[PDB]
This record gives structure tokens, C-alpha cells and sequence, in this order.
């Protein structure tokens, strides 16, 4: 699958490893070996999200599958959490949509 | 809703306020509260339209619900106004595309 | 059509004459004029693909129509090809979507 994070905080807050750290968390997520992920994280964006441009994060994984309810809910939850810890983003500006890659 | 606008005009051409402005018109159209809204713009982009360069911008809008056609007429005129004045494209080069969000 | 891609290559590796010469070749590929083209690279970008941040491209295609296997095998040829040459990425590391950009 692909992962993709759009956010406003800006290149030097992202951490040296924070590829590599989230490709990993994916590969475990998902049962997938990282052979088959991809992360894309774009910085210093220019957006509002709630009405202001407090720090937040746009997002989307993308699969060759259809994801069940409670896999949604163990992405989010892992991912809106290291998104949060390693950015410092309130968990509720983290946002998620899960796009069936091949539907 | 969110709205993602590509643009190839340069980051200093985009005035201050443009996010605001543009959550606060997206949040009338659509008859949301600013709360339901993110706002992405992406200036400097190397891009062609039609087959040049000249200033343009490739946008989409991403609901949770199937727009209507009166909608998309609205939405469109609106929103192709909106970015060619603040932003100095010629209204036939600002494309937008709907997308079901949740569909 | 629109064809975007986003790579990891810097902005000084992408030749001058690339998006004109990218926007003919899916002229050609597709047969449709230059008019109805748009082409958008993004470079510099931070991503891991199989694994590792080495050279890559996440692309995709959106048409308003259903491509057909005999056209996705016919434009990925044509599209890697062009992109491993020009940007110097391993054809294994170029990765193209396909969407019915209205469907």
C-alpha cells in the first residue's frame, strides 16, 4: 500500500528516521513486507483544516484491497498516534481517508 | 469538504488571508461550518494545461456525500472566480474535479 | 488527461524541456491533442519506496474514460521508460496509477 501525509509543520520538525520508523509501523499494521509500502510525507504546507492553520495533517492510504471496519480503526489509532507524537499535531487535527487502490 | 487546489503561481502571488477567504466561501457554498472544512493550496508547481505553462490550476474538491449537477455548476463558478481574481489565472485554466469523499 | 508524478530526484536532475516533451509523448501515447493535457512533476520529495528512499516515482494517470489492459501495459512502458531515462530511476522503482477521472 501508499501512504500519504500532507501537513503544514514545517521540514526541520520532521525527525531523522521518521521515514523509515513509519514505513516500518505500516509493514506491521498491515502484514505487509516493506517491499510492498511506499511513504510519501509532504512539509510545509500551506493549509487551514477546522477553520485555522493550528499544526495538522492531511493523509491517505491507499490498498489493493478493501479495508474492514476494524483495520480502519487500528490504522487510525496507530497512525494518527505516531503522527501526533512525533510531530507534535493535536490527535484530532490528524486527519485519514483509506481509498481501495484497486476498486 | 476539502478542497486541494495545484497551482503553478508563486508562493509571494498568493495574498494573505487567501486560506481564509477561501474556507470561509467554501464554508458558505457548501452550507458547512468552517469546522467541516480543510483548505490545501500548493503554489509553485511545474505544470502544464492544455499544453502550456502559462499560470493555471488543477483543483479538487472532496466531499462526503454526491454533489448535484446545480451544485457542481455553482461550486465551479464560485470557486474558478474566486482563484482567477486573487490569484491571476484565466478562468478557462483553473479545472476542478468532484470527488465522493465517501463513495 | 492529467498525469502527475512525484519523485524523489531533485529539481536540477529534470531537464529543461521535460514537462513539454512528457505532454507530447501522452499526446501521442493517447491520441488525444495537447489541449485536453495536463502534466504536473513535483520533485524534491521525501519517500521510501520497497523499502528505501533510492531514486523513485509514485505517478498517476486520470482519464475520463476505462483505459484497457492492452493501453495500461502500453502507456506504463512508454511513461517508466521516458522517466527512467530522463530522471535516472530504476524502471523497477516507477510505480503508475490508473484512474477514471470520472467513474
Amino acid at each position: 500500500p501508499a501512504f500519504i501525509v500532507n501537513t503544514n509543520v514545517p521540514r526541520a520538525s520532521v525527525p531523522e528516521g521518521f521515514l523509515s520508523e513509519l514505513t516500518q509501523q505500516l509493514a506491521q499494521a498491515t502484514g505487509k513486507p516493506a517491499q510492498y509500502i511506499a511513504v510519501h510525507v509532504v512539509p510545509d504546507q500551506l493549509m487551514t483544516f477546522s477553520g485555522t492553520s493550528d499544526p495538522c495533517a492531511l493523509c491517505s492510504l491507499h490498498s489493493i484491497g478493501k479495508i474492514g471496519g476494524a483495520q480502519n480503526r487500528n490504522y487510525s489509532k496507530l497512525l494518527c498516534g505516531l503522527l501526533s507524537d512525533r510531530l507534535h499535531i493535536s490527535p484530532d487535527r490528524v486527519y485519514i481517508n483509506y481509498y481501495d487502490a484497486n476498486a
